[PDB]
């Protein structure tokens, strides 16, 4: 029998050019991080010092799944201001990542830029939010990957997956 | 990547004939195992046995290496007779093991049971309180196991948890 395929362990780290010294001017980086199907991609901040702005449209840390923007992160952990990431988690919707590091022209003084890490982490498709429809008319099961229906005794599972009718 | 592994990721378990009246004098056991690292969980959907005091006569019993985790029997749960309900169980490590046993007789036509595993990732940056962490300064979890690192000034000691300048 052909051995059962398990999870590619997908992880990894990114951080500002020359981390954890200062970061020069005008730079611009882009990563793109992907998760096998049936996985979503999980990323923190270990570190995070970027000049300071009201709305981060000098130096910043945007963080992309796909169209939705997750958040534009920017300012020192060390002031603690709104724009930072703290120890804040990020998830992709999809099982993709976009994160892009942006330096402008000049730094008020020598910002030390950031460090990140992600995993990839199976994605629990059983999860549903306080009313929205179970993900199964039945029984959900949720494994490494995926997830499948089952039902009660004496039912049996319709061509949909989902449905569960009596027999 | 992937580590190469025979047993599944997931599986389904069920008394003989179920859902129908299982058989007597039966004894029936299942050896689940995962990857390093990874962990088993496994609950029932259903669950409809003979009773008896201290699940004598019939009975599921879940076992993790040598810690029995729990006997099971009955339709519901009394003194001295734990009944699944939707309980979860996990598995110490990455192993566990069933064992479905039925004597010779049985009043009442019982339909068994029939379960369902997972296997899931361990957390170990996860710790029970009062424990000390993992890691000195970050601890990082992914698939399949976990390392540490240090933050900005300091690097990792040999033992890949403490911390120190340098
Ligand atoms: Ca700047
Ligand atoms: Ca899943
Ligand atoms: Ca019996
Ligand atoms: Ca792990």
């Amino acid at each position: 029998p052909l051995g059962p395929k398990w999870p590619e362990p997908v992880f990894g780290r990114l951080a500002s050019p020359g981390f954890p010294g200062e970061y020069a001017n005008d730079q611009e980086r882009r990563w793109t991080l992907t998760a096998p199907p049936g996985y979503r991609l999980r990323l923190y901040f270990t570190h995070f010092d970027l000049e300071l702005s009201h709305l981060c449209e000098y130096d910043f840390v945007k963080l992309s799944s796909g169209a939705k923007v997750l958040a534009t992160l920017c300012g020192q952990e060390s002031t603690d201001t709104e724009r930072a990431p703290g120890k804040d988690t990020f998830y992709s919707l999809g099982s993709s990542l976009d994160i892009t590091f942006r330096s402008d022209y000049s730094n008020e003084k020598p910002f030390t830029g950031f460090e990140a890490f992600y995993a990839a982490e199976d994605i629990d498709e059983c999860q549903v939010a306080p009313g929205e429809a179970p993900t199964c008319d039945h029984h959900c099961h949720n494994h490494l990957g995926g997830f499948y229906c089952s039902c009660r005794a004496g039912y049996v599972l319709h061509r949909n997956k989902r449905t569960c009718s009596e027999q």
